[PDB]
């Protein structure tokens, strides 16, 4: 039957703990009438673009190839800069595996996507039926309207799958911290939309024709500027680097020829991070085989933040003029950290009700989505055994 998928960026698993659900009527109703996993473990790195593609392919990042929010290809000398630069639209970055919406389009199913990062790309020669492109952070009004519009498109048969992306829980987790009232306010707004979404589904006659799946790409943890900042320019010269990508927990480095060993050994001494040669990256990350993975990768300890320098931190615009706001939450760290856990819930004719499911991994979600959408999944890294018991 029809499928509505909701991606809630940055939604940490314990945001809907038992204690939290006592004041979250929308999620409480989904929990009471559907499926909730204890938590969703993301892929490494626990960043957006990697986990977006893990969720929609069922494959680890070393397979689908989207291994960072920021990536560089030495062959073409082109960059993927968290989807902003025009070259992010190159199928080079996206053709490493076929995501579910492309498979559905090629099976002549109709797909509507709202603000979903990636829907604006021609992937493997294909695009979804409809894409409302992500431009800025969507507002809570944008979210409520997309949910209503998606239900209309599913009811009218213009869409078989509708997929909606919402960012603001991530933004407030970053700007104010995961335990902040600002983050809780953004969650409350989503909870209220979901409460009425349930009413809209019933009221428009879709309750028996529609499953709804909700998940997140990763959780969120506290960071501690300026004490817990690692300034790379205190240890190595940028002149010894061909390229550097990203700041924060996971940083990709490409040394100039002849400086690989020196950069490696110099950064090996730095406390509160780990530097890995590509061949020595922990196998459990299912990351090291990706073609875009850099010769050296830095992984910060939880709560620490790697940057070129303090003055080069990603300050945010909390005021009119220059960006001076400190970030208070972040993610990207070791994907087995409790704070990096995300969520998965489901409700509808094909899911059990009031069912607490064991924790699953980001790679497990694709098989579920494909099953209830009625399409054969492409071979992937999900475990059917880890998810099968939530289905009716
Ligand atoms: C915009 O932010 C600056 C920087 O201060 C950061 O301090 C943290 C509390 C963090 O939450 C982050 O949001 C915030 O941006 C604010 O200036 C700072 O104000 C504090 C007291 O609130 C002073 O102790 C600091 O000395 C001062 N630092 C600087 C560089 O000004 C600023 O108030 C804020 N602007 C607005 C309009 O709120
Ligand atoms: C997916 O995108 C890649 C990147 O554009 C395509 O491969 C490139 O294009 C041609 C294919 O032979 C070559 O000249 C390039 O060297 C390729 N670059 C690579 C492979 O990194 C690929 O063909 C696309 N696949 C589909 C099905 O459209
Ligand atoms: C994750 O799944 C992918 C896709 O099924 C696996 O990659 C395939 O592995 C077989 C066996 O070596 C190859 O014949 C295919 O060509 C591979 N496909 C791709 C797209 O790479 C991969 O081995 C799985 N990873 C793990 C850790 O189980
Ligand atoms: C990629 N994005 C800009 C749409 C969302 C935020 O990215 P991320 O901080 O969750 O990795
Ligand atoms: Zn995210
Ligand atoms: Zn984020």
């Amino acid at each position: 039957r029809k499928l509505l998928v909701l991606l809630l960026d940055g939604f940490r698993s314990d945001y809907i703990s038992e204690d939290a659900l006592a004041s979250l009527p929308g999620f409480r109703e989904i929990v009471n009438r559907g499926v909730k996993v204890d938590y969703l473990t993301p892929d490494f790195p626990s960043l957006s673009y990697p986990n977006y593609y893990t969720l929609m392919t069922g494959r680890h990042c070393e397979v689908h190839q989207m291994i960072g929010n920021y990536m560089w290809d030495p062959r073409t000398n082109k960059s993927f800069d968290i989807g902003v630069n025009r070259d992010s639209l190159m199928p080079l970055w996206w053709n490493g595996s076929e995501p579910l919406w492309i498979t559905l389009m090629k099976a002549r199913r109709k797909v509507y996507m709202y603000y979903w990062p990636g829907c604006e790309v021609e992937i493997l020669g294909v695009r979804p039926t409809y894409c409302l492109e992500y431009k800025t952070v969507p507002t809570d009004i944008n979210f409520a309207n997309a949910v209503s519009d998606a239900l209309d498109s599913l009811k009218s048969g213009r869409a078989d799958l509708a997929a909606i992306y919402h960012e603001r829980i991530d933004v407030e987790g970053h700007h104010y911290g995961p335990s902040s009232p600002q983050r809780k306010d953004a969650l409350r707004a989503v909870d209220t939309v979901l409460k009425y979404m349930i009413q809209w589904i019933q009221d428009r006659g879709l309750q028996q024709d529609l499953n709804v799946i909700l998940f997140s790409d990763h959780g969120m943890t506290d960071i501690f500027w300026m004490d817990k900042v690692i300034e790379l320019s205190n240890y190595i010269s940028l002149d010894d680097l061909q390229q550097v990508k990203d700041r924060g927990p996971v940083v990709s480095l490409w040394p100039v020829p002849g400086k690989h060993s020196e950069i490696y050994h110099k950064l090996r001494t730095v406390e509160h991070m780990t530097v890995y040669e590509k061949e020595s990256i922990p196998n459990r990350f299912y990351y090291k085989k990706g073609k875009f993975v850099s010769p050296l990768t830095l992984v910060a300890d939880e709560g620490w933040f790697i940057a070129e320098s303090r003055e080069m931190l990603p300050f945010w615009m909390n005021s009119t003029g220059k960006r001076e706001g400190w970030q208070r939450g972040w993610h990207g760290y070791d994907n087995e950290l409790m704070d990096m856990r995300g969520i998965f819930l489901a409700i509808g004719p094909d899911f059990k009700s009031n069912f607490r499911a064991a924790p699953i991994r980001s790679v497990d979600v694709y098989n579920i989505m494909a099953h209830v959408a009625g399409i054969t999944p492409l071979p992937n890294n999900g475990s059917w055994s880890r998810v099968v018991s939530m289905l009716k």
